[PDB]
């Protein structure tokens, strides 16, 4: 019924607070975690090539940075990736599977595979309900990552990474000047809120958990705890993105 267009070009940011490990922290006399901090999570996508008539490629940059420093600081997390998908599908065509960034054109009340990029693998994004997100009716679909049904933490991602350090820089109990290893451990849970004509995400509600660990399930201590949603303009943007497309297949189709 429809293609996924080459024209996306997306700046879309999320607002929230975070649990952070100060970056700047990394040679004091003891790792610095800083407790409910505003952050921003900015997401910005642009089309690139391979792109034609049966696939679209995406590069999409996302940065968490606290709010309540300037631009030269504050930059918690950064991660670029780039994703070819096929423009009838959403499918992706390093390796990524399953949904990234966008559903399908005429998404279901089912479950889906969407990609986590830490992860490296998709996870079932599956159907929550129905909710009118600005006037237009949306369908809600809900992925754990590492986290269970119940939302307990119960297989968090274990990164490929490990830092040392005497147990007195980490906070943590030692034997004196004892060497501690640490691995890190990954573990999210994400909403999406999704136009079922167009397959846009319209919103997102993200709750992103990278900790250091001998354990993965005895978190000793975290890197960033953030919760972040979709703002008020970026929704309102993305709305306005799949209004438009809806407008032009509600003309061809029935
Ligand atoms: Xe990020
Ligand atoms: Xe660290
Ligand atoms: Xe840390």
């Amino acid at each position: 019924i429809a293609k996924i267009p080459l024209d996306i070009d997306t700046s879309l940011v999320s607002d929230g607070t975070a649990t952070a490990f100060d970056p700047d922290s990394l040679v004091a006399e003891r790792f610095k975690i800083d407790r409910d901090v505003p952050v921003a999570l900015q997401q910005q996508m642009s089309v690139e090539a391979p792109s034609n008539a049966d696939v679209v490629t995406f590069q999409v940059g996302t940065t968490l940075r606290r709010t309540d420093r300037q631009q030269d600081a504050g930059l918690l997390l950064a991660l670029v990736d780039t994703v070819t998908m096929n423009r009838n599908t959403a499918e992706a065509v390093l390796p990524h599977e399953g949904l990234t960034y966008r559903f399908p054109f005429d998404t279901e009340k089912k479950t889906y595979p969407f990609f986590d990029p830490i992860a490296q693998k998709a996870f079932d994004a599956n159907y929550d309900g129905e909710e009118d997100v600005n006037g237009l009716t949306t369908y809600r679909f809900v992925q754990n990552v590492g986290y269970d049904a119940d939302g307990k933490l119960a297989d968090p991602i274990k990164y490929s990474a490990s830092v040392t350090a005497r147990a007195e820089v980490w906070g943590v109990p030692g034997e004196p000047d004892e060497s501690i290893t640490m691995d890190r451990f990954y573990a999210a849970s994400r909403t999406f809120w999704v136009d079922p004509v167009s397959g846009t995400i319209v919103k997102s509600e993200e709750h992103g958990y990278q900790y250091y660990a001998r354990e993965a399930l005895k978190p000793e201590v975290t890197y960033v705890d953030f919760k972040v949603t979709t703002n008020e303009e970026s929704v309102e943007s993305q709305v306005a993105a799949a209004s438009d497309e809806r407008d032009r297949i509600a003309l061809w189709t029935r």
